[PDB]
């Protein structure tokens, strides 16, 4: 169909994979998901692509890893005493280097180089970063690297989510499509539980945004609609689809009718 | 508790 | 790492022992 | 076994 028209001409992309999908049960790291991800991302790149993967879910594999260690360091009547809560950054600290560790193993066994790039949020204000930001990427991207953008947790000191960081980075970076992995299908009418909702196929901004009922489960579907208005009407494309199954960027990437599309040229079609 | 704690082995205070 | 996997699944009881 | 409920899991790995 004309909608998914502009996958042939697509070039650079941005990829990002929420909570529900990067951690499983557990709080450990959902192996088969990853691993089915990591495959297609090195496919793409050796396809001719520019993949950028911003990633999350660091805060809670640092909470499994650092109640596993507070376990371990305890003391049978403590164990016994409800214990207490875990810093968040701590947990943030400790998981991205596990998560950063993981992947690098992962993408060397495919023989991909990754880059971990940490940003937060006071440095986007600073007028040299959003030029500086553009040549190292861009840098990196011809060198055939995959940059592995997140949130620096452990320092920052706190609207803005992985969402909103991917939809600043596709702007900035001026990438030509944008895929939002999560654990639904898709945007749908209301809530996916409810049989009367319906997997929307496309977006449109004075058609959808009011007969749209949110409900709930770091952000929801209000804010990953939210994010991909803002990058969609800037001028990159953006595609939500279901990070469980592993052919749905390749899809997605042929042209073939996968989840919602948040295009500009939604007016006429 | 805490005869749960001391039949309980520490894999078992997991989860 | 044997002893550690014993340890992990041992019941307080059997550390008694 | 006082010495048992109030070590820690990993001095129990320590002789
Ligand atoms: N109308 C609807 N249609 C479809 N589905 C809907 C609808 N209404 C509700 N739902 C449900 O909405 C949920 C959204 O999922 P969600 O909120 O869990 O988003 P998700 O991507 O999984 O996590 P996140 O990326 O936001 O977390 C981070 O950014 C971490 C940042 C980083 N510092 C780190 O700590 O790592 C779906 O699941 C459910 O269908
Ligand atoms: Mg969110």
């Amino acid at each position: 169909d004309r909608s998914r028209a502009f996958a042939k001409d697509v070039k650079r992309i941005v990829v990002k994979v929420g909570t529900a999908v990067v951690t499983g049960k557990g709080g450990r790291l959902a192996l088969g998901r990853l691993g089915a991800i990591c495959e297609q991302l090195a496919e793409l790149n050796s396809d001719g692509f520019e993949v950028i993967l911003v990633s999350s879910g660091a805060v809670g594999l640092g909470r499994q890893r650092l109640r596993y260690r507070q376990l371990v360091n305890s003391s049978f009547a403590d164990l016994q005493k409800p214990q207490m809560e875990l810093d968040g950054k701590a947990c943030a600290g400790v998981g991205q280097s596990s998560l950063m560790a993981y992947y690098e193993t992962m993408f060397d066994q495919l023989d991909v180089t990754v880059a971990q790039m940490l940003v937060t949020d006071s440095s986007f204000r600073d007028k040299d970063f959003r030029k500086q930001l553009s040549e190292t990427v861009k840098a990196m991207l011809r060198m055939r690297v995959i940059p592995v953008f997140n949130e620096n947790d452990a320092i920052s000191t706190r609207f803005w989510d992985n969402d909103s960081l991917a939809a600043l980075l596709s702007l900035e970076l001026k990438a030509d499509l944008l895929i939002l992995l999560s654990d639904v299908e898709g945007l749908y009418t209301g809530p996916p539980s409810d049989s009367t909702s319906k997997l929307i196929h496309t977006f449109i901004k004075e058609k959808h945004q009011d007969e749209i009922t949110f409900g709930e489960k770091r952000g929801g579907m209000t804010a990953k609609v939210k994010a991909a208005v803002n990058a969609a009407y800037g001028g990159v494309p953006v595609i939500i689809t279901s990070g469980y199954a592993a052919e749905n960027i390749s899809k997605v990437l042929r042209g073939l009718r996968v989840g919602t599309l948040f295009h500009q040229d939604a007016h006429l079609w």
